[PDB]
């Protein structure tokens, strides 16, 4: 987080992580579409001249408040396909909370596990610890006939029983619940230290 004690402004960063095509961008699109105009900024895509179609997303929002400050949450996604580790590492810098978006399709379980381990490693490689940071897991794509059962998703991907939400990101199932859960965890940490 960045706290400016003179201007009384706090900026928090939430990163949506997970394997290729798992639903990260779709989460932010639904959040943008369904949030009141007065509490959201603009959802934008970003890429660079070096790889102009390697897109990730940025969306600023007003969620909860810390008394005596203006607090804004900046939501980011990452490029989840395996090759793009360097991009994921750039985006994770300064993260305050993480949402791991798992693709419930059975064919994508290995990719879910690879991406979750990559999250843990990348957090360690910038001095963070996944076990301590505000962190919520989303089991997305619950609508698909090849989705793994929720119990099996939990046993495979949520060994520490952190908060978990079923989702269908394009229709909004679970999307705001996931966001509000991680944002509350981040705010609680701000109020602590
Ligand atoms: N059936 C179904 N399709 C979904 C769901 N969530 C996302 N999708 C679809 O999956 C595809 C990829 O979603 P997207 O949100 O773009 O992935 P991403 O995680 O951002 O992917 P990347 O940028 O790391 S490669 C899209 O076609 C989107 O509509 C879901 O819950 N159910
Ligand atoms: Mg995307």
């Amino acid at each position: 987080s960045f706290i400016n004690y003179s201007s009384r402004e706090i900026n928090c960063k939430i990163v949506y992580y997970g394997p290729g095509l798992c639903g990260k961008t779709t989460n932010l699109q639904y959040i943008y579409n369904k949030t009141a105009a007065e509490t959201k900024g603009k959802l934008i895509s970003l890429s660079t001249e070096t790889d102009r179609t390697l897109f990730f997303d940025f969306l600023p929002l007003s969620l909860g408040e810390i008394r005596g400050f203006k607090t804004r949450f900046h939501l980011y996604t990452v490029p989840g396909q395996v090759f793009y580790d360097a991009s994921r590492k750039l985006i994770l810098k300064g993260v305050d909370g993480v949402v791991f978006v798992a693709d419930s399709q059975i064919e994508r379980m290995e990719a879910n596990m690879e991406s979750l381990e990559n999250l843990r490693i990348n957090l360690a490689e910038q001095g963070y610890d996944l076990n301590k940071i505000p962190y919520v897991i989303q089991y997305n794509k619950r609508d698909l006939p090849n989705a793994v059962t929720v119990e099996e998703m939990r046993k495979a991907l949520n060994h520490r029983n952190i908060p978990e939400y079923q989702a269908v990101a394009p229709t909004g199932v679970g999307v705001f619940d996931t966001l509000k859960a991680v944002a509350k965890l981040v705010l609680t940490e701000l109020k602590k230290g």
